[PDB]
């Protein structure tokens, strides 16, 4: 009756996690039978490593972890081992050594590499329907591109292969800029403003971003310079992102289901703390104790199954 569940968010004012916190938080209301204990690790991996050992010295029957750093799921792993407490891993995924270490560790995301296609099958659409955006006329595709933390699963596979799907649909590409923004919308709008006071300026014809929250401060600078008419698209399908979408400030994002993937850890971290099959009395599929949720792309002809138009 009292089933304890441990959680932690890599950091809570990171925009995506924010939702998918919220989400477990009321799964767990809902569910009269388990107490959820929230923890945010404020992106360092110390505080966080101190934090599940605390949950475990409070007893918790399982744990559901956002790590900080995706390197350090071995440590997590012999501190749960050690009381035979299962581990959900989430949104940032650890390697297939770490997972395959210890038999009640598991993991909910996503497939990195679908949210990059569908991105640059979007731009892909979008190109073709507005000859205009070819500012200069080559035919080419000149664009800068904001990407997420360097090493994080997410970040590596959208920035690889939204340019290897505009490559494969035909629409050559030259890259302007890329620098790090680290999902944060306040460095992304700076470092927006720097492509926007350089030499490359005018030449710059579409703004990618791994992510909402940087395709958010990109449209600030945008903005601020007057250079509105340029496309940006993100990553996450975000209430505000889908906002801009509405009003052409965005012009295409992509779902990164955070209700499901919060359902989904939920569902096998409550399962797992009452020693059932981790799976059981769900409709989640696990392939090699890691469950996908899938991407969708988001753009103005299908928002209203997203948001009211
Ligand atoms: O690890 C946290 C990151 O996860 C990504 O999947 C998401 O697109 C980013 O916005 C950020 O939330
Ligand atoms: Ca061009």
């Amino acid at each position: 009756a009292d089933t304890r569940i441990g959680v932690t968010i890599y950091k809570y004012d990171d925009n995506f996690m924010s939702v998918v916190r919220k989400a477990i938080e009321k799964d767990g209301k809902s569910a009269p039978d388990v107490q959820l204990l929230m923890n945010d690790s404020q992106n360092d991996q110390s505080k966080q490593n101190d934090q599940i050992d605390v949950l475990l010295a409070k007893g918790v029957k399982a744990l559901a972890i956002n790590l900080v750093d995706p390197a350090a799921a071995g440590t997590v792993i012999e501190k749960a081992r050690g009381q035979n407490v299962p581990v959900v891993f989430f949104n940032k995924e650890p390697s297939r050594k770490a997972l395959d270490s210890y038999d009640k560790a598991y993991y909910v995301g996503t497939d990195s590499k679908e949210s990059g296609v569908i991105q640059g099958d979007l731009i892909a659409k979008h190109w073709q329907a507005n000859q205009g955006w070819d500012l200069n006329k080559d035919g080419k595709i000149q664009y800068v591109l904001l990407k997420g933390e360097p090493g994080h699963p997410d970040a590596e596979a959208r920035t690889t292969y939204v340019v290897k799907e505009l490559n494969d649909k035909g629409i050559q590409t030259e890259q302007l800029a890329l620098d790090t923004a680290m999902w944060d919308t306040a460095q992304a709008k700076d470092k927006m403003d720097a492509w926007l006071s350089g030499p490359n300026a005018n030449k710059i014809e579409v703004v990618i971003a791994n992510n909402d929250a940087m395709a958010m401060g990109a449209v600030e600078a945008l903005k601020a310079h007057n250079k509105s008419s340029i496309p940006v698209f993100g990553v996450d399908a975000l209430p505000e992102a889908l906002a801009l979408v509405k009003s052409g400030a965005m012009a295409g994002t992509v779902l990164n289901d955070a209700n499901n993937q919060a359902k989904a850890t939920f569902d096998l971290a409550k399962n797992l703390a009452e020693g059932k099959g981790a799976a059981d009395g769900t409709s989640w599929k696990i392939e090699n104790k890691i469950v996908r949720v899938p991407y969708v792309g988001v753009d103005k002809d299908n928002l209203s199954e997203f948001t009211q138009k």
